[PDB]
């Protein structure tokens, strides 16, 4: 298709021993993102034990270990960078006990005590694997808590192809975790993301922005997905950027607002709007 085609942070990060979930996947975004002085953190990895088929983070048969000074070399590289604005995201650690929820409020203390005025969005699991543990809510409970500046969960796909596309998430989980979000403080900014291209009709496109609407979702982004070379899950469309333009406007007018659609989008691109 077409319309579909510095070492600093690279730098940095590759120093102090952390992880991006940006350079690993490749983001086509980076440099107006970097030149942006944002960046996504993948905390509680480097590995997954999750078998998402869409996802390009190396998969592992165990967990990571935890590492307790990640927040701390987190923090250190947000202030050497001088970001302003931090997207924080994990793998999904179901051996956790709180499903490592704790490393995100972890971090957030920790950047806020060395880079005070830097805001800071995350982007979580569903923390849906809560049995006879620490809740699902209790979970987003201790993130909302440390009041981000978004919360943001994808919802992937369409109903339809949520267990092929990520087999171990569900609609109504990822719906709930949002939902979950306005009912303990309305205040904070909700977010999700779409893929396209994965065989979902523009009929259910729409379905599923209204259902993100009836969680009160108040930010969407979508964007195309790109298949990783070994992937068995196989694109089925590529959207035009005229396509995306149409949706961003649907989107506009169901409610939605900080939009960004558009073939390279991804959740956490222009977060800072
Ligand atoms: C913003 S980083 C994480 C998000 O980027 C998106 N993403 C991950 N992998 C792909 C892919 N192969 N193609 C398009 N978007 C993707 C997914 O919505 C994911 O939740
Ligand atoms: S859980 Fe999130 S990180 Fe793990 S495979 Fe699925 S998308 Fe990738
Ligand atoms: S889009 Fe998200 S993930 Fe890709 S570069 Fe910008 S911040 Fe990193």
């Amino acid at each position: 298709p077409s319309w579909l085609r510095i070492s600093t942070v690279q730098r940095l990060v590759r120093q102090y021993g952390i992880h991006t979930i940006c350079e690993e996947g490749r983001c086509p975004n980076r440099g107006e993102c970097y030149g942006q002085k944002t960046a996504t953190f993948l905390l509680l990895g480097p590995t997954c034990t999750r078998a998402c088929a869409f996802c390009q983070v190396e998969k592992g048969h165990a967990p990571a270990a935890v590492d307790p000074e990640e927040p701390t070399k987190i923090a250190a590289a947000v202030a050497t960078l001088g970001l302003r604005y931090v997207v924080l995201t994990s793998v999904a650690r179901d051996d956790l006990p709180d499903q490592g929820a704790g490393q995100f409020v972890a971090t957030m203390a920790a950047i806020r005590q060395r880079c005070p005025g830097t805001e800071i969005e995350v982007l979580s699991p569903d923390f849906r694997m809560d049995r006879g543990r620490l809740s699902q809510r209790d979970c987003i409970a201790q993130i909302v808590a440390a009041q981000p500046a978004c919360y943001n969960h994808n919802l992937e796909t369409v109903r339809r192809l949520q267990g092929p596309v990520r087999r171990g998430a569900t609609y109504e989980s990822s719906l709930r975790v949002l939902a979950t979000v306005k009912e303990l403080n309305p205040d904070i900014p909700t977010k999700s993301g779409l893929m396209l291209g994965l065989g979902e009709t523009e009929a259910e496109i729409i379905e599923t922005l209204k259902d993100l609407r009836r969680v009160g979702c108040d930010r969407l982004t979508l964007g195309q997905y790109l298949p990783p070379s070994l992937s068995h899950l196989p694109v089925v469309k590529y959207w035009t950027p005229e396509e995306f333009n149409t949706l961003g406007n649907i989107a506009r007018e169901l409610g939605f607002s900080h939009v960004r659609s558009g073939p390279l989008v991804r959740s956490s691109y222009h977060a800072a709007e």
